[PDB]
């Protein structure tokens, strides 16, 4: 019976978001809380790059020996747990909603230019990255996700030697991303939840 | 074990194993009360439906739309509970012998550990009998750790109390809990100790110290 490890755990963590469906009371927020949510899965798939988690066998192992390693362990299991709530928390809505409740949105439902960065934001996590659906039906669920996983991955940072190779990556990743408009709407979505990728598209915004 | 009894019964166990660390300071006795209040109201709410006694309870896979919710809820309340300590056990990781020392009841003032052990007790007598089996003992060592566990289990109690016909029977139910405390001085401490969580409580206290 092969335990669980630090990379198959982190997996798991990112592939949670592909599965997060947003309800209709989001109504015009919609838009901008899916890009929150990318922007959280975005931000832990950076540092996943940043420690070379599929690389180092570290993270490979069911009994890390590493204090650092041991701690990522943890907060990925925390990860977890997080969905595990949210989870029953949609299930127990979904047991007493009536039909008209049970909507979500789709991508076609945001604007051009969130939809585009919509798919920009899966399309680098995906390029990374070598179950079943179900949906957020309030704004309070995604908030404790986005500020959740924020603060996880403030300590999955915090463990390893990796903050100037977060801020190159962060800087890459933005550079496909040209036009105002759009690194305008990401430096206001990475708000308290990415720092990193704020400050590199505020900077390109203003040169 | 899966039922709702048994994840319920669960539920005010995980209350005991916990300790409240360094940096709590002179905020341990009251942070103390708040949780042994969120426990109070929770096994309220476990005598209120008769958790032990009614049959609902004891099935591994429940029909009625409230006892499939009560599941949810319970078994939500132990996710809780397990996300803090391995906040807590990170913390250990890395943290000085200075850091890891542990406020016991010793450290309130004696009005305060009066309180703490009437409010265990009253739950001590309500809870199915239980083996002598413990679980690892923990500690909260940040103020928000607590205040997410204090707040979390008072908003799931609500939802509990939300599912089930019990708002009169909880209310009668406080007014027992606070019949033994004669003092305006500890009656005083409830009421103000069960703001935000408990309102029940709250309200009885308020009842006797205005009689």
């Amino acid at each position: 019976p092969r335990g669980s490890n630090v990379a198959g755990l982190f997996n798991n963590c990112v592939a949670c978001f592909e599965y997060v469906q947003l309800g209709r009371h989001f109504g015009r927020d919609y838009e901008r809380c899916q890009l929150r949510l990318d922007i959280a899965k975005a931000r832990l798939s950076r540092w996943g790059e940043a420690v070379k988690i599929n690389d180092d066998p570290r993270f490979h192992s069911d009994a890390p020996t590493d204090k650092s390693v041991q701690l990522a362990k943890s907060i990925v299991e925390e990860i977890l747990l997080l969905f595990e709530s949210a989870q029953k928390t949609s299930k127990r809505y979904e047991l007493v909603a009536d039909q008209q409740d049970l909507v979500v949105f789709e991508d076609k439902d945001m604007k051009p230019i969130g939809r585009a960065l919509h798919r920009r934001l899966n399309d680098l996590v995906s390029r990374r990255q070598k179950k079943t659906a179900w949906a957020l039906y309030d704004g309070k669920s995604l908030e404790k996700i986005v500020d959740q996983v924020a603060r996880f991955v403030d300590e999955l940072e915090k463990a390893f030697p990796i903050e100037a190779v977060c801020h190159k990556l962060a800087e890459i990743e933005i550079e496909e991303v040209e036009d105002e408009a759009s690194l305008t709407i990401l430096k206001d979505a990475a708000g308290g939840i990415d720092a990193a990728m704020s400050d590199a598209a505020a900077q390109k915004i203003d040169a």
